[PDB]
């Protein structure tokens, strides 16, 4: 049986909801097949987000970690292939930090690849009738920061963990004033559950 | 005052296997909410025949309100239509091979008909339930606009007391697995159409927002 | 033979410093191209007043063909308009503070007027020159659609011999430096408008 | 005087024109300020593209290398910040190669950063009225392959050379049958020349 830690962020910008936390909160305590899921919220703040993730890692001793974030504008569930060593914020984080041209780990690699079997995950989500695709950029805001920090912590200190990041679209209630694509919270939650079960079931990806 | 609301959705088209406009309205057949009593009928995705089928459904049900529904793939909101235009301009053929170009729907009829539904109220009530919606000012020139214009022409000429109009819906997620595109779940689309029926049943007059 | 073609473009609108619809049509003022003799006049971005200025330009030039031009930011092609609708629905005010909502342009006038230009021919002749173009079925509900409906209404009621219509153009690149959006160069837009004027002067009939 | 080598791609399937090559060809032999420019064409083929680039580098001994490719759908000139070590092709290249899940360099790093002052380049192009922005993904097709292979060569053999990649949008004549954003070939060419001059004038970014 594998313990899967999912994280979601609190609302950022002028938002009042973040579908990443709303979806992962629903899966706290869920178990299916080889997966047992636990969820933790991470603040949308550079540096502090990584400290909170490390605390959740110590609390839960997970085998698999899937950090989730919102990518407004996207139309599919998108597991991320690669995290980059760069904080480049177009807007400030929830405490006002707005780093530009900053390394996340000084002397760390330019990038880290995901440790999750994302092609299998994309296919299992599509099998269930929900759109999904691999993404090759997680941005340069707090989501990519958390993804790079997670892979760095895994590489250096906990290599047994299979970890990675999945971005999700807006939910419909976030698109009432400006037209934008969304996926329902029910579908996003289902996709994240499929991701957790798939990662727990397979260490190895397909081609 | 109870109002009978006729909803229509289209039969299967475009290489698709599911026409979501029908999947959604079929769920509402026989539904009763607020002052709305809803009945649903399927219309073929065929120029000319679609309007004959609509007229037959109108005769069968004697509706007070009519809301014809079709799919506008690519849109990201539920979009009640403001205006129907007197033109069939098909870039691909319909289910029976008809591909009209530059054709009037009603020869000598008006260039356009405005909707008879309180669409600004419908957009606001859908958004109050957390579902995106907006007024659209073009229903295209394919069978959806054809049905809308035909519906308004039949109301104007033969049953002016009927309040009718058209609403387009986006793709549902299952239609966007091979080529990315925006969608809304069938559950949210069905709920939005139910809201539109109840809103039109409850209010003859639109708001001015 | 010769056909007098009146082209219009709009005056500056806030936030902008030059309106490209005018910048392009002004370049064609006095041009003799094929059977077209082109003259250009500027119209204010104001409900009601725009139509009065158009009427004066019609009296002044006695045109045979009238093409009003406006900008539809976000579009990716030159787009001649098929239909004008009898509605002013403004999400922001015009240049003189008018923000009509749910208002008829002509009380008792038809719900719509079709264009009088050979727009399919125009689209094909523009594409023949390597410039993107397509027919549009909505001119919006702001001042552009307003001027289009008013032009067709004035033609129908008072000068039925005139062939009139409306063409929207995209942003120019210089308008897309702070927020990404499609554009076409001022040179390509000017060339497309010249082709439209020549095409309309050479053909009353559409393909 | 800095020798700047620009590359553009050969004709690709469906197109009869590769605008990255049409634009850089115009600049072959151009001299402006501190830049002396030369251009070379590379085939849209995995592995062979890198061989042609290495030969061009041997011939010209450039100080600066800017490889250019087309990213249909974008609406700005986009210098790339990062190349990744992966060939993942959804369509075949011009010689039928369709690599899936393959490293570009076995044992090379997951990514390389660009060596060009791309923020300066973006700003100088916008000063001339042309849209531009930094991109953080060059894709996983032949363009990213050429970019990663370039950075691996620089690391490898000539660390002083400053190199990178810039994607350009479609030109209007490629958007007649299916609508899409574009920039004129003259504006793309001017932007690429600004990039070359900016890179030659400045080793450091802003």
């Amino acid at each position: 049986e594998k313990k899967v830690l999912l994280t979601g962020f609190d609302p950022f910008g002028g938002e009042t909801v973040n579908p990443s936390w709303e979806a992962v909160k629903r899966l706290n305590g869920a178990a299916e097949g080889p997966a047992s899921i636990v969820s933790e919220q991470v603040p949308t703040v550079f540096y502090k987000s990584l400290a909170v993730l490390r605390e959740a890692m110590k609390k839960h001793q997970p085998d698999i970690i899937i950090c989730v974030g919102q990518a407004g504008g996207r139309m599919q569930i998108t597991p991320e292939r690669v995290a980059i060593n760069l904080n480049e914020a177009r807007i400030p984080d929830n405490e006002g930090n707005q780093p530009v041209g900053e390394d996340i780990s000084q002397g760390g690699p330019a990038a880290y690849w995901t440790g999750l079997p994302i092609k299998r995950i994309v296919e299992e989500i599509k099998k269930e009738g929900i759109p999904a695709a691999v993404s090759y950029t997680a941005g340069t805001f707090v989501c990519n920061h958390l993804f790079y920090g997670l892979m760095d912590e895994i590489s250096r200190h906990h290599p047994h963990i299979r970890g990675g990041f999945i971005h999700i679209p807006y939910i419909p209630e976030q698109t009432l004033q400006k037209s934008a694509p969304s996926l329902s919270l029910d579908h996003i939650t289902k996709a994240l559950k499929i991701a957790a079960v798939t990662a727990a079931a397979h260490e190895d990806d397909i081609e």
